[PDB]
Parts: C-alpha cells; structure tokens; sequence
C-alpha cells in the first residue's frame, strides 16, 4: 500500500570501483565492473549450491587515471599507472562513456544499481567521473547500497563483503570482478529480501551528488 | 612491414546449433589482452600462470530468432525461454555499439582470437554484423588458434588442450575464453609469432550465411 516514488527496477545491475584511494584524495576510477541482472533471476536463484544467473551481462574496464595511486590502493587493488600505461589503457573517457551507455540499454529498465557502501563511494565516484564528462544514465535508474540496506534487514531481524560471504556461505570468496561477483552471490541469498527493499528505498541516480567537481 | 597486433581480443560465442541449421549467437564473450601481456605472462606466488591483471572484458546475452538445438542448449545451459524470460533481444543495434565503443577502448590493431574461428566464430559474427551493416576496425586480423596449435604440433578440444597443458579445468562464453586465454598464455610465443605471421584480415572473412 506503501508504495515508494522510486521506479520499480527490470533489471539490477551489480557494480564495483577499484580506484586510487579514499575521498580526500579525489580518486579516480582504475578499474569498473558491471553485472547486469534481469529481475527474473533474483526472483528464482540458481543452484545445491548457490549459483550466479546463467544469463548475465559484464562489462569490466580498466582506465589509467590522471593523478596518481596511493601506495596502499595499488597494493590492494594489485594495479598501478605504470600497469595501465604500459598497456596503453585511455583515462575515464568517451569511449568509456559510450560502452557504459550501449551496455546498460542492452538491459531491460528502469535499471537499479547496486554497490556495497555505493552511497559514500561508489555511487558518488562513479556520479564524479562522469560529470566531468557530462554523461548521464538512463532516467529512472536508482540505487542501493546492499550495506545500509543489509544493516536494515538484520536490526529488523561485520558487513565487509569478506565477512558477510563467510557467515552466509561458511568460508572463502575469490578485483573490480570479484568484487561484484562476491556481491551478487551474497544479495542473492537475501534476494527476496533485499528486492523489496529496492523497490521500497532505492534512491534516484538524480539525487546521488558527485563525490567532488573536475 | 604493416604494424603487428597491439591488443588481441579473445572470443567465444555460445550459438545455437552446426553451421548448417544456420546458428544464431546466445552468448557471446571478449577478453581484451595488450600485447605486453601475452609476451609476458604474469605468475601467481606459486609461480602458477595466471590472467593478466589489466584485462577489459565483456559477456552479452542474447535471444536467438530460431530455435537452440537440443545438444546446443544442453552443453551451453542456455535456453530460448530463459533469454526470453530476461527480455535479451537479439543481435541488434545496442549490441553493436557496445561492441564498437568496447573495441573502441583498444590500442589496436586489434587481432580477434577464437578457436574453431576460421570455420565457425569469424563467420558466424561477421554474418550478424553485416546484417546490421555493421563494421570493425580495417586493420583488425584474426588469429584461429585450432589450426595454429595443430601447426605447431605437427585432440584439440578446449578442453582436451587444457588437460594436457596444466591438467584439470575449471558450456559458458565467459568461461571458454578465459581457458583459450590461459592456453594461449602456455604457448604465448608461439602464437605471437604465428599470428603475426599468419593472422588474416577481417575483411576477408565471410558471413556464414544471410539471414
């Protein structure tokens, strides 16, 4: 009865950031990769093991950024300018822009995306970058942070992606890739769960504010 | 003396059937390599071989116009309802202008690398492309690493290739390629050279068929 403002989602695509370093650096993105789900497959999980959809649309791009990396994200991310350089990978781009854009209108929308703590990285990151660029998303697309929403459903019943795939899958996960591939496992085993809540808090890409200007 | 490859895009298709049923791709998947990767292939603390850590990839889905065959949808594990039920249009404009601005992201020239390409890969793409008028970069070559293996040798199966190169595996586009690439990272020199030997043009690969 309580419907939201929010567009219902078709399809939810998963997204993770390697970048250069925390906020206060105004990093950039290195690395990006998107896991374009139809709402069908969240709807009916895959296994008895739990499975990622058979039927999914990645995109993973690497950039060199303009300013350099601090030396603990080229040490986690395993990525470094001379790496980016050297294999002559372009900065955040047009054509980075326009393979962001043919990809997601390959999916069936409203699209939501979906990043772990996306509302204080990610999200404002990703909003930055193309900013700068003056690009924009589909309308209606919206956003969810599976961290507040997860924190949400659990005080309603820590939350890094490594502990949160240990306590739900009993051990070891395995990268912007591997980042999102870890995410989606985890939000499929609260799918139901957690589609509600994108249908009731997701926030429009509209109201999401780039983490700094060029 | 015409410039070599500078980024070789491995590919794999998930189709629907043989050549002569007229396949349609359901899956396809491009795994971006700059060339620095393949004439040095990074190895893990073990010193086991692993994929080079700058990799640009994508995988689209997509639904066939025809029917899948009942071996094809059992080895790939797609089906027409299922692309469907993800409302996946087919080969269409959005799928060709994401794989445009995606190549677009690649020093080239690019050489296309697929295994079986020459008799199915090449020109089972090229006929989607050209219905939609379609073209890739002019200098883009192509490299079938069946008849390279199988000339530097003289069963050759994704598979079989990679039991008898590291012993063990892991149908899936995704997946496919990213075992060609680890099999071509076991022979990178080899092919190097053979590619820039003998890689063909784009140009002169045919559609497999009209629509």
């Amino acid at each position: 009865a309580g419907m939201s403002e929010a567009p219902r989602a078709e399809t939810f695509v998963f997204l993770d950031l390697e970048a250069t370093g925390l906020p206060s650096v105004e990093p950039e993105i290195a690395e990006l990769s998107l896991f374009a789900v139809h709402r069908s497959s969240l709807e009916n999980p895959e296994h008895g093991a739990l499975v990622l959809p058979r039927v999914l649309d990645k995109l993973t791009l690497c950039m060199c950024p303009e300013r350099p990396f601090t030396a603990k994200a080229s040490e986690i991310t395993g990525l470094s300018s001379e790496g980016l350089a050297r294999c002559r990978k372009a900065g955040f781009d047009g054509a980075v822009v326009r393979t962001l854009q043919a990809f997601l209108s390959r999916q069936a929308g409203p699209i939501c995306l979906v990043a772990h703590n996306g509302f204080d990285y990610d999200f404002p990151l990703l909003c930055a970058e193309l900013r700068r660029l003056g690009a924009r998303l589909p309308r209606d697309t919206v956003c969810l942070d599976t961290l507040p929403a997860l924190r949400g459903l659990d005080r309603a019943h820590g939350y890094s992606l490594g502990s949160l795939f240990h306590r739900y899958f009993r051990a070891e996960p395995s990268s912007a890739e591997g980042d999102v591939h870890t995410l989606l496992l985890i939000f499929l085993h609260r799918a139901a769960e957690l589609l509600a809540w994108a249908d009731e808090q997701a926030r429009g890409w509209a109201h999401i504010e780039p983490m700094y200007l060029p």
